[PDB]
């Protein structure tokens, strides 16, 4: 059976007058807020107050006063739960807030990645782990062990 093809179109308007002025600029927007992700804790920056860093990461499990006083965050696990699934995204990372007596961070030490792979910012060194097995997290979870 032959199917027919319907169609109908009307006229149009055409304004020849139009402003010719294009502007050019530059704006780079990059940030995150994945609080449920262990990368997010990178949000704290030098200067940030003790209350801020602890409000973001948590209160430090380790604390010591040397003339540049420092609080060590050792992100710890919990009790001997059901040992069925060997969780790989667990926390054993070492962070250290070197702050001034004005309760403000003047140096942030980190064990973990820096915008990519494991990088000791304060050490300026870059350790490496075969990305084969441990793709996003596991890389930082690998060497995640307090010395």
């Amino acid at each position: 059976m032959a199917h027919h093809h319907h169609h109908h179109m009307g006229t149009l308007e055409a304004q020849t007058q139009g402003p010719g002025s294009m502007s050019s600029g530059s704006s780079q927007i990059y940030k995150e807020g994945y609080i449920l992700d262990k990368n997010a804790l990178d949000s704290i920056s030098i200067g940030s107050s003790q209350e801020q860093v602890i409000l973001a990461l948590g209160t430090p499990s380790l604390k010591t006063k040397y003339d540049n006083e420092v609080f060590y965050y050792i992100s710890q696990t919990r009790y001997r739960g059901m040992q069925f699934m060997k969780t790989k995204i667990i926390d054993r990372k070492v962070l250290a807030i070197y702050f001034n007596k004005n309760d403000q961070v003047t140096k942030i030490a980190n064990y973990g990645l820096q915008d990519g792979q494991v990088f000791d910012f304060i050490a300026q060194t870059t350790p490496t782990a075969t990305k084969e097995q441990p793709l996003l997290i596991q890389i930082i979870k690998g060497p995640a062990n307090l010395p």
